[PDB]
């Protein structure tokens, strides 16, 4: 049986880019020497193939060797993580893996209790928390700023459309005004939003801290700031009873011991040059 | 449906101290003057049943009222975390041979664990550092004195831990058993006794731990981080009905301030 895996554009973890005119990938190499592997993704473009690699993509290809099956790559239809929404439907990834689009979830895919109550999350293979993308030179405390609890159209702040992040400022904060502001604001992508702070579009993207500080890294106008709340991991998704779940955490564990996930770090995510 | 917990001594995650003359747990305050919550466990000091408190105890008891389950708690009996030498010893090998239900302690999840039972989602995510005296400094592993062994430099971690199976059976760190073999330790306690009495100069252990440990003494310092990340988490048999419900109030503990208030109040 094919496992159906679904994912998403989100640098470093995936990136996406068209073939060539033959319908092969660029022959890429790292730094020091070693093949950059790429597997050919199919999905929307603004179906058709493109290249799909990064930290997440050679993780799955660990697993595909070490638990031996087969994979069709598809990038999720709507462009999202997934959210639950009022008869309350899940969207994005998480809609994909529980109606049977897909049979996996490869990405970074925040565990919460919420999806946890609809799927099962492997053991994380990564630990992480949030933080706010700036501009060099703009000082945000933390949560409760003036700018943000007191908001305006002088200091425009958002994060992406149904994540995780959303739901939770939406449905769960203890602030009225920020999710009227916010739900103006959110952008249907994290590079879009990323792209905003650096056109001043956008005065403060909330995110994930492993995506923002890999962003300010290549990127010395751009900061962050804060540790905001608590810390969550990244896990591979799948439906409560797949035969599959024993052995893909087996799989991530292995590869935190043997130090593979150390070097998914070195190759996609440690970075520094400003 | 009634649980048996297995723990072990383990400051600051569970403080283990004498019942009162009539089998009862005296009412204490923390430095908030919030009450500190305590359960009977029996086990050693000939068996008497002690009274015990921590973050592991506080986590057992939020588990419990979330999901109404009873339980009794013990200490386990051959005093040790669990190492497989195919049967296992310790919480590991209470757990599966049906003396305990639930381990509810500092226990690393790793791979050779996680193949004979179920891991909750980790609790704390945290490292091996070294404890040593302070005006040491260790690079890393790869230090002379861990390298080369001798006299001069006493180290060793705890018998029966991940980390003690881990370092016997790793070829690149041949030299290093030998010398562990002689100065391995019985429990935690001992050992950090140890390095304040210089009778051992560098105890490898959790980070959770020794960080602790440093904070209430100014003598000691950990220095380093060694190997990689792993978290602690709740074991339980493979076919436990409570796994999926454990997880789902653990992952909600992160995102409700509990696990951060158990932090203000035990950790730092
Ligand atoms: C908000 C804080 C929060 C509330 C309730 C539960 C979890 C968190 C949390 C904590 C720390 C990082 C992070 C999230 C969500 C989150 C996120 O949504 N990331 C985007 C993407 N990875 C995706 O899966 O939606 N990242
Ligand atoms: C390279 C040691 C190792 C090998 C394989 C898998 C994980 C690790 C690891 C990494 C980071 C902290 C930590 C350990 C073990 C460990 C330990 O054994 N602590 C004692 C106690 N918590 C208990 O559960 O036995 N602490």
């Amino acid at each position: 049986t094919r496992l159906k895996i679904v994912t998403i554009h989100q640098e470093p973890f995936v990136y996406v880019k068209p073939t060539l005119s033959d319908g092969t990938c660029k022959e890429e190499f790292t730094v020091n020497g070693d093949p950059v592997k790429k597997v050919i993704c199919t999905g929307p473009n603004d179906t058709v193939p493109q290249c799909c690699y990064g930290f997440c993509i050679d993780l799955l290809i660990k697993l595909a060797r070490t638990m031996n099956f087969t994979y069709e790559v598809h990038l999720v239809a709507d462009g999202k993580f997934g959210t639950q929404e009022r008869k309350k439907e899940w969207n994005g990834m998480m809609g994909e893996l529980l109606s049977g689009q897909a049979d996996m979830i490869v990405a970074p895919l925040t565990i919460n209790n919420e999806r946890a109550q609809y799927i099962e999350f492997s053991k994380p293979f990564k630990y992480q928390g949030l933080t706010i993308l700036v501009k060099k030179g703009t000082r945000i405390t933390g949560i409760n700023d003036p700018r943000l609890r007191n908001p305006s159209d002088k200091f425009i702040y958002a994060t992406v459309k149904q994540s995780s992040v959303d739901i939770y400022f939406r449905r769960q904060v203890e602030l009225s005004t920020m999710y009227r502001h916010m739900e103006k604001h959110n952008y249907e992508s994290a590079a879009e939003a990323i792209q905003a702070v650096r056109d001043n579009k956008l005065h403060a993207f909330i995110w994930d801290s492993a995506v923002l500080e890999f962003e300010a890294s290549q990127k010395c106008d751009l900061v962050t700031t804060g540790e905001l709340f608590f810390r969550s991991g990244f896990g591979i998704g799948m439906r409560k009873d797949s035969p599959w779940k024993q052995n893909v955490s087996l799989s991530i564990l292995k590869s935190h011991e043997n130090g593979f996930m150390e070097d998914l770090d070195k190759t996609w995510v440690r970075y520094q040059e400003c």
